[PDB]
């Protein structure tokens, strides 16, 4: 017996990135990078949860054993360490780490050599730690790769984080279809994850008919959450450009509104960057108006 999907998600509620901070090729070359008051800033925002997405190319060997610089380890474990303290649910994930994508084959290894350390190395964290698999899974790589790539990066896990919940993408949605995993591995701690994709990229966001195609995703996904047992989190929403300030404003409340009413967590996409940015690092300011959208 441990904390379940369902229970987990109702207590991620919303939440917030860490954008453009670990995921970057080396911290702080593009967001200003993870300081302990963030947290604190976060917490007194209400966000009850905090994604932080980390690139592990750079900082994991090129080649066997494939070791990731135990520097590296510790800092994302001090940055972890200070989210897990302040009671927000964290994520880590793999971010932008698309040589996995590059040659599945060839880089598979590495990148269960790169999970096989990052389980053992949190193994003994709070269960409000979970474990995202790979950020956007889908596009440059088969439906067959996806599905084996988290049957085998979940049995990694498994063997040192025995109920810990894991992240894997559930499918994805845009303005013309919406698509979702059939095949979902046999496991009681999973929680599905949907984000924008289109693989056409070859407008501007607000209108009222985008609202009633978000509520359309929103209503199949929730199903789709029914049918297999399985709880919805939207990781990163509201990566758009829109056509005014209050539009943005509508759609960061929007969005929220009719997440949270299906049960379903979400954390808000934040690059850190003042260009879709709700906290300033420097400042130590939110947006209080969309903040107020959100909650
Ligand atoms: O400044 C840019 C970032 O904003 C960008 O972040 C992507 C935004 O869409 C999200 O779905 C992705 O997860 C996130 O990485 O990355 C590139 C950077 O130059």
């Amino acid at each position: 017996k441990a904390v379940d999907p369902f229970e987990m998600v109702r207590k991620m509620g919303m939440g917030t990135n860490l954008g453009n901070t670990l995921e970057a090729p080396y911290e702080g070359s593009w967001s200003k990078s993870a300081m302990e008051y963030y947290f604190d800033d976060f917490k007194a925002a209400g966000y009850k949860n905090v994604r932080i997405p980390v690139r592990w190319d750079n900082h994991t060997m090129r080649t066997y054993p494939y070791t990731i610089d135990k520097a590296f380890l510790d800092r994302v474990e001090q940055v972890v360490d200070w989210s897990l303290s302040r009671g927000f649910v964290t994520i880590i994930n793999s971010h932008h780490d698309d040589w996995i994508k590059e040659d599945y084959n060839g880089n598979i290894e590495r990148f269960e050599k790169i999970w096989e350390q990052i389980a053992e190395r949190f193994k003994n964290k709070s269960e409000n730690l979970l474990f995202e698999i790979m950020n956007e899974p889908f596009g440059n790589i088969t439906d067959e790769q996806i599905d084996d790539m988290n049957s085998r990066i979940l049995k990694i896990i498994r063997k040192t984080n025995p109920t810990r919940i894991v992240i894997i993408g559930g499918g994805y949605w845009n303005s013309y279809n919406t698509l979702v995993n059939i095949k979902i591995p046999d496991d009681p701690y999973l929680i599905g994850t949907f984000h924008y994709y289109d693989p056409y990229e070859f407008g501007t966001w607000g209108t009222q008919e985008d609202m009633d195609t978000v509520v359309r995703v929103f209503d199949f996904v929730k199903s789709w959450s029914d049918r297999n047992n399985i709880p919805v989190y939207f990781g990163a929403f509201a990566v758009m450009a829109y056509a005014d300030r209050t539009s943005r404003v509508k759609w960061y409340d929007f969005i929220s509104d009719a997440a949270l009413e299906r049960g379903f967590a979400c954390s808000v996409w934040d690059n850190g960057v003042f260009d879709m940015a709700i906290y300033n690092r420097d400042t130590r300011t939110f947006d209080t108006e969309i903040l107020n959208a959100l909650f």
